[PDB]
């Protein structure tokens, strides 16, 4: 009974039933990933994000990820959230007007309390991506890996669709705070299909979930 | 059989009452809470409300509580919510930026999907208040007369405050007070027992909140 997106005993559709944990994948209100249609606009974050060496980089749970050591941050009003990995979806999982991307990176913080800030942006096919390099090379080797440019990461100046959502595998908890980044980065085709390769060319998207009135706000801020 | 008291069958241990109460402890979004951060939007609710005799005006489960023929609807993002019944709360279980009132009422309503939105006015002992009365004394009420015309709300996703506090609750909790008079806040307050039916504010994962205005009417 290991859960996957494969459409069998094991989906998405039947992740509640694998384990009694994750219940709230079928029973959670404000589940993820949803269709970002309706959203009010508006006028608090702040990013530190210095290049890092990953911790790791691996393969896990139908995802590519690299994880890092706590030195990098996200304020939200005040509160304080680190950067533990980033790790990437295929295609996109949340969808912003109806519009789907071929891949998604998500950049998850956690509190000391262990509260959850997920930070999303998604791919597009075209110019070659530089920041990828120390992920599709650190995977081929365990490696003293080379340092990610997160500070170089993400656009300087974003726009974004904030919204309390869960996470979007098991066990799908709730209470996470999403920020679903408008402007896409791009990818090169084979960048692009060794990331598919390396996520063992086996799609890692779960399927929109029942919206229940989602409360989003779009907005601005910067990342540098 | 759930509490509002310190004791041993209230909030802190509603969740321990049953497995369906369990949300009330491990639930991510749960209400109250009390409203202070929040965006502001410059953008949708249309209401369909008339003047309607209750089809009962009951004591139930620590509230008073109206409830209605389904004939009274809110229109949200194009889906229709319709109003099943109003009921009421002493103190007031929202708090709007720490201020406290001593009553509140809800607006339940329900889609075609079963959601919830549930709609909450503050009250301020004042004036006396007609749109009470043909609840006191059991009438049809006013309820396109009972709130403001010009509303500035607090709209966001919670629960229902009471078991089994129910998730997925769309609130629209509305800033201006209604007044009451002294001689409705004691006898309404009386119908509920001088039990305080106030759920205490929950923890709060950063709620994202917005602060709009619309009209009732
Ligand atoms: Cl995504
Ligand atoms: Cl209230
Ligand atoms: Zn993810
Ligand atoms: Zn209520």
């Amino acid at each position: 009974t290991k859960w996957d997106y494969k459409n069998k005993e094991n989906g998405p559709h039947r992740w509640d039933k694998l384990h009694k944990d994750f219940e709230v994948c079928k029973s959670g209100k404000s589940q993820s990933p949803i269709n970002i249609e309706h959203y009010y606009h508006t006028q608090d974050l702040q990013f530190k994000y210095a290049a890092s060496k990953p911790k790791a980089v691996f393969f896990t749970h139908h995802t590519l990820k690299a994880s890092f050591e706590p030195t990098n941050h996200i304020n939200y009003r005040g509160h304080d959230y680190v950067l533990d990995n980033v790790h990437f979806h295929a295609p996109m999982e949340f969808l912003i007007n109806n519009k789907t991307r071929p891949l998604s990176a998500h950049f998850v913080h956690k509190d000391a309390k262990g509260r959850l800030l997920v930070l999303a942006i998604g791919f597009e096919e075209g110019k070659e991506n530089p920041n990828l390099d120390p992920i599709l090379e650190g995977i081929q080797k365990k490696q003293n890996f080379k340092e990610v440019a997160l500070d170089a990461f993400l656009p300087k100046s974003i726009n974004y669709y904030h919204f309390n959502g869960s996470l979007t595998a098991p066990p799908c908890t709730e209470g996470v705070a999403w920020f679903v980044i408008e402007e896409p980065l791009e990818v090169s085709a084979k960048q692009l299909a060794e990331i598919k390769k390396r996520m063992k060319n086996s799609p890692n998207q779960r399927p929109v979930q029942p919206d229940y009135n989602t409360v989003i706000i779009k907005s601005s801020a910067e990342t540098r």
